């Protein structure tokens, strides 16, 4: 029943019928109101229609009900970000990173939340994690520069910037096929 329901809906978000999984999956939580799995499957959903809005709904009551997932917390700090409520983006993803040390999307995530704030050394803690994670992740290199210059540093700035060049240089002189298809 809860099984009928969780499994149409499934079926439904594979296909894109993203109405129509919600449904389902409000079904479930009509009769099942404290299902986790359900909770997480309705804010991700939301989530993949571009709603973090409905999405937080959900995720809030999961994690009333479940601390342990970091990826709940991941995607509640990540919501909370397109949002503009930086505090509670920090908080959860902090709670994302606290459950998984090496949880490289949430380090980057955290980094991007503060330096939207001016918090330029926070933010290059997060994205120094995240290299050390990730070290082929470009566009990390690329956000210290920016963090760099938001802290009026443009040498340091200008050396991460090269740096973000440099982890292809030796790609873009000797491969046919770099521009995107």
């Amino acid at each position: 029943t809860t099984t009928i329901y969780m499994d149409i809906g499934d079926k439904k978000r594979t296909k894109g019928d993203f109405d129509g999984a919600i449904r389902a999956y409000k079904k479930v939580l009509k009769a099942d109101p404290n299902n986790v799995e359900t909770l997480l499957k309705l804010g991700k959903t939301y989530m993949d229609i571009g709603l973090p809005n409905d999405a937080i709904e959900s995720l809030k009551k999961f994690v009333v009900l479940d601390t342990t997932s970091a990826e709940a917390y991941y995607i509640l700090g990540s919501a909370n970000f397109m949002i503009d409520e930086k505090q509670a983006a920090i908080d959860a993803l902090q709670r994302a990173i606290a459950l998984n040390t090496v949880y490289a999307d949430a380090y980057y995530k955290l980094g991007l939340v503060y330096d939207s704030m001016g918090e330029h050394d926070k933010a290059i803690e997060a994205y120094e994690k995240t290299i050390s994670i990730k070290p082929g992740f470009i566009r990390a290199y690329q956000s210290i520069g920016l963090a760099y210059e938001g802290k009026g540093l443009r040498d340091e700035a200008v050396k991460y910037f090269k740096k973000a060049l440099e982890k292809e240089e030796k790609k873009a002189k000797y491969e046919l096929a770099l521009v995107p298809r």
